[PDB]
């Protein structure tokens, strides 16, 4: 063997390979297929960092051990470097010939076994998948595998499997698949016991099992985005490299040179022969090593459910209160969390949270996509609060979200803002690195489209796919899955302000005015509208001192506190009381009135401590 | 007035005062010709960066494309394609991001590019024809 | 070594690398991730005239000090020469068995790391960027980094990160970022005064 390969089952005889825990059926039901003389070629199909090789691993353990049926008791495995192969030889014709010599040597029996890791680098030779390819098994397999030649196994990806294998129809008649799931909180712990000792490398604390399970429960909750096993381990070794503190080794590296000096001496003196002086000598390098002896156990050991959340913190750069809360707190509490950060509009609130919370808790059965929910209003009613706040809190991160003003986004006429035709927009969007490419980067990202009347497209049937099943093509044929992902768009609920007078006038004031805007269908498809009519000036104060709490924040940086009176809020209320769109110029007169004052204050000689605004006759004066 | 405006604005980006992820000024200016009108484009330009030669200038109305005369060729659409995809826009604003972009008479052509630009007049990172971001935070 | 590279910890040994002013955590932050077994390749992020390699210098001289924990103790760094790579050969064929001829180099228990200045230059080998590129890591580092066979280090600018680092998934899920920043005029002020003395050559008031 030993050609760009490794034979897992020389390793499994050695006991080199760690114990594969809580695989049991999924291992052995392998079996099941290689048992068969025909229709003999299983597949691993699932997402990666589930231990999806762990598998095989477990497989060449069970063999070894005499766990499998007699059909494969006198076979071995040997795993292949697919990627690496053209690094064996220099030709890629001497590379094809190389690559029959394995068939060659695929003769022993079939105790050889191949085992890979990327099938779709595997299915090349051709265009199986982009525009070319070099050569590979596939020019040779082909043939190989409907003359069972050959018997592999696996794997890879769910997306690859539909993509790639269910479309040629040789493989049909001889490949096989078996689903692969990560496994529940309890396992994991199993597995993460069972790694525990090898990060005594780290000389810090072999971690208690609280700080374990603690690290579960936080990454479970804090980043779904990944699987859980692969995630688990990594918040562990994370955590472990901060809790190293930096601390340096030259308090023991120094009385290392100490050492290797007095060992010289004594190697020195041995040479002349003094036994009593290499004696001292050997008597001091004694002495001098129980010193750092003492010293390498001055480790710490504190494994704490705090330090975990602070390289959360990190991760993600979210701060978290009441860390460690159950869920059942954390799905009430982001109800204030989401309302504490907006003004009012309660019932978008009430909405978003129940939906959220149907999909984390799993009430609602799949094959759906997490929400589809429509926000019909005018702009200065802080239209993009939930493309912020709420992105945010969802994911850790503002950063989840991409927006398209759909209105905007088509084609309408050759004007320097936009190029071709609306049609063309449709290809961009199944062909190009804009729209596909992305949402399969983060499946759960959040799309907001602005104010979908409104453009040349009436694109409500294209996106019917996704909203009835999440699964629709591409302009390849390929279907991109939106399983775990929001849509969010936004619409023109008529506009005010006399402030309330007009803000809401009768519910079907909308809606009947919709039908012709939005068609019914359509509407029909959501799981819920919400509306922006909120404008007036009482519940203004409160966004008042959001912006006062903000300027304060900003001018943190320089160590400046600015005190506001109350008369001041009340006049900053009535200018921006143009109650007439939205809340625009309710920010623009602190835009740039307060930091202008504090410009030329910022020229002295200035007690940041002290600066209080208020009025003189719209005039503001700070001292 | 426009003197004060500006000079508030300028000490605030140079102080620092405003909070970041915008623009550092973005600026109308709407009158006849015969005022100095580019006066806040040479003065204003070499003050600012110890030569006026810190701006660019196009003039949008005449910049986009109209009717197949022998001063401008192809199509109004194709201009923003030149934007953002060849040597002439994103180019230049990358290589001195604190340069001075001045947009001539701009009700005023066949584009009415006022969402294209959104983009950077609310954060000052805008894509181009390859999908690359270019920030525009320390530009005017 | 000593191939279309320099070993930058033997430089370091002799005392003949100036000493490394100002940079405290933003040096020994990089130890953080270093330590790992995995998820363990930092690059540095940041805009050019900063001082962006006086950190790599800063972490051989902590390194040759004792300064850092004990995980990278035995290894040594290597700055390697990538755009001058070509011209250590004559085929580019000949090239890509030089390049792989590296990783058969590192094999020495992980005691050399790589270190480059241009990671753009580096993802080439393909269109990563531009029309077309030469061979280069690329078509080989993409399963070495996967399987863990090297530990690189920076560098780069901002721009060049986002156009190019976050969009392979495959550095994904093995590079992380740190962030650096110019300093304020007073540390500006110790790095000149310790320079100082060079302009003797000058023949002019120090
Ligand atoms: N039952 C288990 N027992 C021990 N370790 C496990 C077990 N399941 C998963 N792991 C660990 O989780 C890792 C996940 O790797 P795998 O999914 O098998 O393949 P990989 O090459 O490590 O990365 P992926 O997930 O295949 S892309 C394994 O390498 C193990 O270290
Ligand atoms: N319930 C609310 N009613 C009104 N305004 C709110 C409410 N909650 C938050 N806001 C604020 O409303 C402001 C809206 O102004 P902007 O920040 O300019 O957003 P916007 O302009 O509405 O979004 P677009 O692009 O115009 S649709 C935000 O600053 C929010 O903080
Ligand atoms: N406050 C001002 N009012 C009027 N003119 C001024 C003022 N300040 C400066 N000027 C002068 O006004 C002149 C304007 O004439 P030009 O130099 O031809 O510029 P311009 O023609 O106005 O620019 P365009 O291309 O026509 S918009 C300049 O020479 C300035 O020196
Ligand atoms: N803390 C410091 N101590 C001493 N010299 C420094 C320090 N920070 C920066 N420098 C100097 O500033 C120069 C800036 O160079 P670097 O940014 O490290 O890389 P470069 O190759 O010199 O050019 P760049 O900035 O990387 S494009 C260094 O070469 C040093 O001469
Ligand atoms: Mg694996
Ligand atoms: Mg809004
Ligand atoms: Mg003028
Ligand atoms: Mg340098």
């Amino acid at each position: 063997l030993a050609k760009l390969g490794r034979n897992l089952t020389a390793e499994a005889r050695e006991g080199k390979l760690d114990p594969v825990i809580g695989r049991n059926k999924e291992i052995q039901e392998a079996s099941e297929i290689l048992s068969r003389r025909t229709k003999n070629n299983p597949v691993l199909v699932g997402d990666a960092g589930v231990g999806k090789t762990a598998v095989v691993e477990g497989l060449a353990q069970a063999i070894v051990n005499g766990d499998v049926p007699a059909a494969i008791k006198n076979k071995e495995i040997v795993s292949i470097d697919i990627s690496g192969l053209e690094a064996g030889t220099q030709y890629r014709g001497s590379f094809e010939e190389n690559v029959q010599n394995l068939v060659n040597e695929v003769k022993e029996a079939g105790n050889i076994i191949l085992f890979f890791d990327a099938i779709h680098q595997i299915l090349g030779a051709g265009s199986t998948g982009g525009d070319s390819g070099s050569k590979g098994l596939a020019d040779i397999l082909k043939p190989a595998l409907s003359r069972g030649e050959l018997t592999v196994i696996g794997a890879t990806t769910q997306d690859e499997y539909r993509n790639t294998i269910l479309k040629n129809a040789a493989l049909a008649r001889r490949f096989n698949e078996v689903k692969v799931n990560a496994p529940s909180a309890e396992n994991t712990f199993k597995i993460l016991q069972g790694i525990r000792d090898l990060y005594q490398q780290h000389h810090n604390v072999i971690l208690p099992d609280e700080v374990l399970k603690a690290a579960v429960d936080y990454s479970v909750q804090y980043i779904p985005q990944r699987s859980l096993p692969d995630k688990a381990i990594d918040l562990v070794d994370v955590t472990a490299a901060h809790l190293a503190a930096q601390h340096p080794v030259t308090d023991v590296h120094a009385v290392e040179r100490e050492i290797e000096t007095e060992k010289d001496k004594q190697e020195k003196a041995v040479e002349a022969e003094d036994f009593e002086a290499a004696l001292n000598y050997k008597t001091r390098i004694a002495e001098l090593e129980r010193k750092i002896e003492n010293h390498t156990e001055d480790m710490k050991v504190t494994a704490s459910v705090n330090d975990v959340a602070e390289s959360v913190e990190r991760m993600t750069g979210i701060p978290v209160s009441q860390m460690g809360a159950s869920d059942i707190e954390r799905l009430k509490d982001m109800a204030h969390r989401l309302q504490d950060k907006v003004i009012g509009q309660d019932k978008a609130v009430e909405v978003v949270a129940r939906a959220i919370c149907r999909n984390r808790a799993g009430f609602d059965e799949g094959n759906r996509p997490i929400g589809n929910f429509l926000f019909v209003g005018s702009t200065g009613v802080g239209k993009t609060e939930l493309a912020k706040q709420l992105a945010l809190d969802m994911f850790g991160t503002q950063d989840a979200i991409i927006r398209l003003d759909m209105s905007e986004y088509s084609d309408r006429t050759a004007v320097s803002k936009l190029i071709g035709t609306t049609a063309g927009y449709v290809g961009y969007d199944d062909n190009s690195n804009t729209l596909t490419e992305r949402v399969r980067r983060n499946p759960y990202s959040i799309i907001l489209l602005d104010a979908i009347e409104k453009a040349d497209p009436q694109v409500i049937t294209l996106l019917l796919q996704v909203l009835d099943d999440g699964r629709l093509t591409d302009g390849q044929g390929n279907t991109v899955n939106f399983k775990n992902t929001v849509i969010i768009a936004t619409s023109n609920a008529g506009f005010g302000y006399e402030a309330n007078l007009t803000e809401d006038a009768d519910k079907p004031e909308l809606m009947d005015r919709l039908k012709p805007f939005f068609r019914p269908e359509f509407l029909n498809r959501f799981n819920a509208v919400i509306e922006f009519s909120h404008l007036t000036k009482e519940d203004l104060s409160k966004i008042v001192d959001l912006m006062l709490a903000e300027v304060n924040q900003t001018l943190a940086k320089k160590d400046i506190d600015l005190v506001v009176s109350q008369a001041a809020k009340d006049y900053i209320t009535e200018e921006g009381y143009d109650e007439v769109m939205g809340v625009r110029p309710l920010r623009r007169v602190v835009e740039q009135e307060i930091r202008d004052k504090v410009t030329d204050f910022h020229l002295d000689h200035l007690d940041a401590k002290h600066l209080e605004a208020d009025m003189e006759d719209g005039v503001l004066v700070i001292r």
